């Protein structure tokens, strides 16, 4: 499924993203925009052999298991197939695991590249929240 910005934000809002830790709504959605383009079944793979999934790029050396990549330690302790759904609540409950990693939003490259510092509001104005 492919996201409209305002029915991501209003979905993101509804499983407790907004404020999350100290990020506020706009940079969500922000992130997801670059990483994905609000795509739910976007995929990349990488050199180390793992592989990028979902709407967040969430990655499978780390989070999930895709049963394909060394050294996976699968901290999210979920599928990576889990993260390639429609609804978002799985990619969601993750995401909160790695921002509670102690590094922030820092772990989206596309969300420090292209969002941190910017105004993230702009990502929900327009929108019916």
């Amino acid at each position: 499924k492919v996201f409209g910005r305002c029915e991501l934000a209003a979905a993101m809002k509804r499983h407790g993203l907004d404020n999350y830790r100290g990020y506020s709504l706009g940079n969500w959605v922000c992130a997801a925009k670059f990483e994905s383009n609000f795509n739910t079944q976007a995929t990349n793979r990488n050199t180390d052999g793992s592989t990028d999934y979902g709407i967040l790029q969430i990655n499978s050396r780390w989070w999930c298991n895709d049963g394909r990549t060394p050294g996976s330690r699968n901290l999210c302790n979920i599928p990576c197939s889990a993260l390639l759904s429609s609804d978002i609540t799985a990619s969601v409950n993750c995401a909160k695991k790695i921002v509670s990693d102690g590094n922030g939003m820092n772990a989206w490259v596309a969300w420090r590249n292209r969002c941190k510092g910017t105004d993230v509001q702009a990502w929900i104005r327009g929108c019916r929240l």
